[PDB]
């Protein structure tokens, strides 16, 4: 689909068998998703942005489907405001900016 | 022009009459520069990140080429650790998303 910027760009995705809004963010390099129980070895991590640093747990090659888009690859997951889908997945789904 | 995303979609922007490197970057609300020189007044505000919040100074109706594209607009100044184009100044230069 288009999604406009005019509001945060929120979608539906499917991860670790749960349906969760996430927001589509090109200022992401990796994707960080809120507290959830996801099977699997995971390792910790720190990552940063704007106010420092929070410790992650990284999962790897976890299916995720965006808007009907699959999707596979690394999740971190801590406590954030915001399910955050980053570039590592969006390349995956041939997400573009245009103007 | 149509960016992917398999780097960070970094474009240079003139803003006060000079040349800044920035992240366009659809999960940000606001447009936030590295601590630089803009005329006028300024507020000060708080904004929020992964990491936390910090401070900045919130200039209003600062022109701003993107990419050769015009916006006029917030601009947040503070210790951000990577100058972002935030959806205050995308929306303006007609960004979307497409996938
Ligand atoms: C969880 C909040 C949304 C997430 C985005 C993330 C983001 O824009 C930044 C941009 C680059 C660093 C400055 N990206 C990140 O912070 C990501 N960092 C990175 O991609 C990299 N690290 C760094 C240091 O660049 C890699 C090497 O890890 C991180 C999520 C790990 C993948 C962000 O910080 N958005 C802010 C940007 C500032 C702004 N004002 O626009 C925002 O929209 N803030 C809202 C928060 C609203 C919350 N409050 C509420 N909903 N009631 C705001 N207006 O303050």
């Amino acid at each position: 689909p288009q999604i406009t910027l005019w509001k945060r760009p929120l979608v539906t995705i499917r991860i670790g068998g749960q349906l969760k809004e996430a927001l589509l963010n090109t200022g992401a390099d990796d994707t960080v998703i809120e507290e959830l129980n996801l099977p699997g070895c995971w390792k910790p991590k720190l990552i940063g942005g704007i106010g420092g640093f929070i410790k992650v747990r990284q999962y790897d090659q976890i299916p995720v489907e965006i808007a009907g888009h699959k999707a596979i690859g690394t999740v971190l997951v801590g406590p954030t405001p915001v399910n955050i889908i980053g570039r590592n997945l969006l390349t995956q789904i041939g997400a573009t900016l245009n103007f």
